[PDB]
Parts: structure tokens; C-alpha cells; sequence
């Protein structure tokens, strides 16, 4: 009597290779080997690290400069930022063909909640390394002992911002960000002069755009402008639980300059709506952890590496190898486009280590949420109930008749939600859910049958949290976890359901 609502597929926007999101990026300062005349900015290496106080490839440049009688200096902006770092680590007494250092940015906890209201002003700093260019036609200067500590400016080795004297140069960054229009503007300035202007569109908790140069004229000699070329590849992200901070980068179009930046807003009374759900329930501790997500629920991020969850069938298995070590995940479903839920474990031996459930979803815009209507949501769920050492496991399927089903009555009018979570070939539901709808989410309680559920296990009022996903809120997802005695009985469960149309 019910079938899935005809929905338009999620529009796939192909990025370009320099616009792939990550926790951070790092670039080795260009040093022209011999007898190369021009060494361009190489490809930015992605950072998969969640340690802020760790500078990328620090031990390498350290090991290079010191036996060569050099001294390291690092600007990471750790003195002012909480969730982000940006800047450099370079060799002050660099000469010759040995490595000079790195220019980078990184951040932790990409935002799942964005501010709501007026545009925000983020303030911070930016840094940069230039390409290396020996050619005399280029006309890069020699001996500007008033501006830089360095004799040959960007010739054998790139010009880093740390080579400049503070007496004459301060590189500041300022951005104005509207999360409503999902738009961003800003300026990268030296002292009071505007070097770059930046434009960007916000998608998820990332932003992609361009940096236009204020001074297009390259010039020559002591009047050489290292910031004449634009960049159509500015990419960054918001960090902090509520987009408290932001960091990013851009590479010049002719790869003559690579610039990084970090900034933070000071705003007083910031209201936040949620945009991203990404959670992981551990099926042993029954504790819950946040997953790193950038606004694509069909992509799971573990230890920094990327595993895509979408596939050709209803539920798809995907396997990836990370630092530790080989990870497997089963993801559902194929009819869900703005959310993904499933299982996630590590395949050590037959056995599984770190068994888990996960739920990701791209929240429905708070203004896109229906205010009137009464709908039906049919879907499925993954779960694990366990008293002592015997287990009951729910595994997502497409058997709408007699599988692990989830049925939901949703009234946007009264803002009420009810749900039934079934076992395979079960007439009466194992779990019943009663939740209240607020904004683009719902919070409520789950209870067993009034007589109990035997693997006997019985409990009432376990905290259930969920949300509506997609532009039309035609998809909903949720989760609940609980344990007693710490820990005798445990329950972990995640569910998903699609909006239905009759007949
Ligand atoms: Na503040």
C-alpha cells in the first residue's frame, strides 16, 4: 500500500583535484636542485593527523638543517587559535640545495553545526611560500635587507613569509562569512595594503572558490610582486564544534605561490543549527564517538583516509587499509542519498576487532523543513542487543514484508514522531520510539514491549536522537545506545527510513 517517494538523485558535483577536502595540507618549500632554474610549487600533501601541536614533516627539516648548521623557526598560529593551525616551519640560515621547510594548514573537529543569523567576521593571519625562479628575465631582486632577512628572494629557494622582517611586513587575513547564503568574502593584507581578495561558496563545512590578486603587475627588481597571479583553487574548511574557527589554502594558477591561512570570529550570541550528523557506537563499551565528516554522508573517514560507502546494491561492503589497519564497513542503503548507516569493524584474523555501528547524514535546512503534513517512513536498521555474552543482531535488509523493518508515522503539524523497529519475521515490533520534532531533528525515547524482549531484556525511556536529511526531508535517520550495571546489558542501534507515498 506504500512505496518510496519519487526523489531527484543527489546532484554530483565534480570537484577538481586540488579542491578535495581534508583536515589539512602541507607543501615543501621549493628548492631548485642543480642546475634547475625554476622549481614550481609541488602538489599539496594531505594531512590526516588529529594532533594540532604536531607540525607536518617537522622532524625531516629538523634533521636536514641542524647537521648543516641551520636553525629552525616555526609560526603555527597556536598562540591565538584553538581548533586550527596555519603557517610555516623553515630554516633561517638556509643556503644551497638542501630543504628549506614547509608551509601548511590543519584543523581538528570539522563543524557539524553552523551559526545562524547575521554574517560573521573571522580574523587571523595568512602565510605563503613562493616558487623558485633563477631566470634574470623574471627579474627577482637581490639584497632587500630592509624587507627580508634573505639575500636572494625566491631564486634558488622559494620566498617564505617568515623570511620577511616584521618591521615592514605583517600578513593578516580577514573574512566575512554568511552561512545563510552559504557565501564568503575576504581580504589577505600586508600591513594595510590589500594583497588578495577571496571569494568562496560554502558546501557542508568546507568552502571552495578563488583568490584574485589586487596588484596584477609583476614588475621587476626591488618592485617585484610575488602576488600578481590569481588562483581558481582556494579550498578550506570550518573547524570547531560550532564553526568557531576556519582555515584554508590556495595555490596560484601558475603555481608561483602557495598560501595558507587561519582565522577565527568573535561574535557574542551565536545561534547554531545542525548540518551534519556523523556518529559511531562502539558495540562493546556502548559509548558514542564523533566521526570526521565534511558534508558527504556517503563518505566515511577513518584515520584520515577516505572510504566511499555508496554502491550498486542495497547494502554494500567496503574495505580500506589504514594505520591500524584493515577496515571493513557495511553501508545502507541504496535508496538513501542524504544519509548512510551501517556496521564498521576491523578484520584482524575470522574475528572482528572494534565492532561498531555508524550513522551519517546531511541535515535538512531548517527553512526547508515541512510545517504541515502527516507522512509514513519505511526503512530498516542495524542493531545489537546483548545481555552478558549472548547476542541479538539486527542487519539491514530490503525485505519490506518480513525483514528487519522500521516504520514511522511523522506529523510535522504537531511535531510528533512515532516508530516501530521490528525483528526478522516478527509481527509485533521489538522497539517502539516516541520522539518530538524540533527544527531538522527529533529527540525522544525508545522502549521495549510492555512484556519484554527475549534474546530476557527489558527497558524503558532510552534516549533517542535523530534527524531529517535531504532538501525535502524525505529521509530520516536516528540512533540510540544504552547500557546498565556498567556493563551487563547493552543496546546499540541505528536506523534509516524513506518517506512514502500511497499505492
Ligand atoms: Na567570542
Amino acid at each position: 500500500e506504500y512505496k518510496d517517494v519519487e526523489t531527484d538523485k543527489k546532484v554530483k558535483e565534480q570537484l577538481g583535484e586540488l579542491m578535495e577536502p581534508a583536515l589539512g595540507y602541507v607543501v615543501k618549500v621549493p628548492v631548485s636542485q642543480s642546475g634547475v632554474k625554476r622549481t614550481e610549487i609541488s602538489n599539496p600533501e594531505a594531512i590526516t593527523d588529529e594532533d594540532l601541536n604536531k607540525i607536518p614533516n617537522y622532524e625531516i627539516i629538523k634533521g636536514v638543517a641542524y647537521p648543516n648548521y641551520g636553525e629552525l623557526v616555526d609560526k603555527t598560529a597556536a598562540e591565538t587559535m584553538k581548533y586550527v593551525r596555519s603557517g610555516y616551519v623553515i630554516d633561517v640560515y638556509h643556503s644551497g640545495t638542501r630543504d628549506k621547510g614547509y608551509v601548511f594548514y590543519k584543523g581538528i573537529t570539522p563543524s557539524k553545526e553552523l551559526p545562524q543569523g547575521p554574517a560573521l567576521t573571522y580574523q587571523g593571519e595568512w602565510d605563503f611560500t613562493s616558487d623558485a625562479n633563477l631566470n634574470n628575465e623574471e627579474g627577482r631582486p637581490t639584497a632587500l635587507n630592509d624587507d627580508y632577512y634573505t639575500t636572494a628572494i625566491g631564486k634558488r629557494a622559494g620566498l617564505v613569509s617568515g623570511d620577511a622582517k616584521p618591521s615592514k611586513h605583517k600578513y593578516t587575513s580577514q573574512f566575512k562569512v554568511d552561512f545563510a547564503t552559504k557565501k564568503m568574502t575576504g581580504k589577505l593584507s600586508d600591513k594595510e595594503k590589500t594583497i588578495y581578495t577571496v571569494n568562496a561558496d560554502i558546501r557542508g563545512n568546507r568552502f571552495t572558490g578563488s583568490a584574485t590578486a589586487s596588484d596584477k603587475d609583476k614588475g621587476k627588481g626591488a618592485s617585484y610582486n610575488f602576488f600578481s597571479v590569481d588562483s581558481q583553487s582556494l579550498e578550506g574548511g570550518f573547524y570547531g564544534p560550532k564553526a568557531e574557527e576556519m582555515a584554508g589554502k590556495f595555490v596560484a594558477d601558475d603555481k608561483s605561490l602557495f598560501a595558507v591561512f587561519s582565522a577565527k570570529h568573535n561574535a557574542s550570541n551565536v545561534n547554531t543549527v545542525r548540518i551534519i550528523d556523523a556518529s559511531k557506537i562502539d558495540l562493546t563499551n556502548f559509548s558514542i564517538s564523533e566521526l570526521t565528516n565534511f558534508g558527504d554522508a556517503s563518505v566515511l573517514i577513518i584515520d584520515g583516509k577516505k572510504m566511499e560507502l555508496a554502491g550498486s546494491e542495497f547494502t554494500n561492503k567496503h574495505t580500506i587499509d589504514i594505520n591500524g589497519k584493515k577496515m571493513v564497513a557495511v553501508a545502507c542503503c541504496s535508496n538513501l542519498e542524504y544519509m548512510k548507516f551501517g556496521q564498521l569493524w576491523q578484520q584482524t584474523e575470522k574475528q572482528v576487532k572494534d565492532n561498531s555501528l555508524f550513522l551519517q547524514g546531511e541535515r535538512t535546512a531548517t527553512d526547508k523543513m515541512p510545517k504541515d503534513g502527516n507522512y509514513k517512513y519505511i526503512g530498516t536498521w542495524d542493531a545489537q542487543v546483548s545481555k552478558e555474552n549472548n547476542y541479538w543482531v539486527a542487519t539491514a535488509d530490503d525485505d519490506r514484508k518480513a525483514g528487519y523493518r522500521t516504520e514511522f508515522d511523522v506529523d510535522f503539524g504537531s511535531k510528533n514522531l512515532s516508530g516501530k523497529l521490528f525483528d526478522k519475521n516478527g509481527v509485533n515490533p521489538v522497539f517502539t520510539v516516541n520522539a518530538k520534532i524540533d527544527g531538522n531533528g527529533f529527540t525522544g525515547e525508545a522502549k521495549t514491549s510492555d512484556a519484554g524482549f527475549v534474546l530476557n531484556v527489558k527497558f524503558s525511556d532510552v534516549a533517542v536522537s535523530g534527524g531529517f536529511y535531504g532538501p525535502t526531508a524525505a529521509e530520516l535517520g536516528g540512533q540510540f545506545r544504552y547500557q546498565s550495571d556498567n556493563g551487563s546489558v547493552g543496546v546499540g542501534a541505528v536506523f534509516g527510513a524513506k518517506q512514502q507515498v500511497k499505492k
